[PDB]
DNA sequence: TGCATCCGTGAGTCGAGGGTAATAAGTTGCGAGTGAAGGTTTTGTTTTGACATTCAGTGCTGTC
């Protein structure tokens, strides 16, 4: 019942707010009992590096800025932080996918609407 | 003691519109130097064996 809040707040914050587990421990319960709370209503929460990559990938092929803020607005680390994530889920450099005039679903996680 | 032959000064602030013209040899080599162009070179930038580490994905256990 309850956790549904943490689903959709999740697709307006990967955002200025860095939220953790312990910062999505927030939510009113403890880190470890979140977990298995999101497991069995889902199956896959820490999800949310998906969004993360998925929300900083609305960034390299719908608007015009370059790649050093991308590494930086949707919570990631750093910008081989993010290529380190980039490469084991999509494959690809983001320098040789945004230039791609191609695109498709191969690595992007889709939003969880359960 | 003149005789002239040159030297060197004549206030001070603003406004004023814009400005130059005479004349003239060619032909010939050869050298030093502005470009385009050979893209390769020194330096900006991409991924993989792995481990101490943070951490999230597994079930567990414990309480009120």
């Amino acid at each position: 019942g309850i956790i549904r809040d943490l689903l959709i707040w999740l697709e307006g914050h990967l955002d200025q707010p860095l939220s953790l587990d312990n910062v999505a421990a927030k939510a009113g319960y403890s880190k470890w009992h979140l977990q298995r709370m999101f497991k069995d209503v889902t199956g896959h929460i820490g999800y949310i590096r998906a969004r993360r990559l998925s929300k900083s990938a609305v960034a390299l092929r719908l608007t015009a800025r370059p790649i050093l803020d991308i590494a930086l607005q949707y919570r990631f680390d750093s910008q081989q932080t993010f290529t380190r994530a980039f490469k084991k889920q999509f494959a690809q450099t983001p320098a040789l996918y945004r230039r791609s005039p191609e695109w498709s679903a191969f690595g992007i996680r889709p939003p969880l609407r359960l």
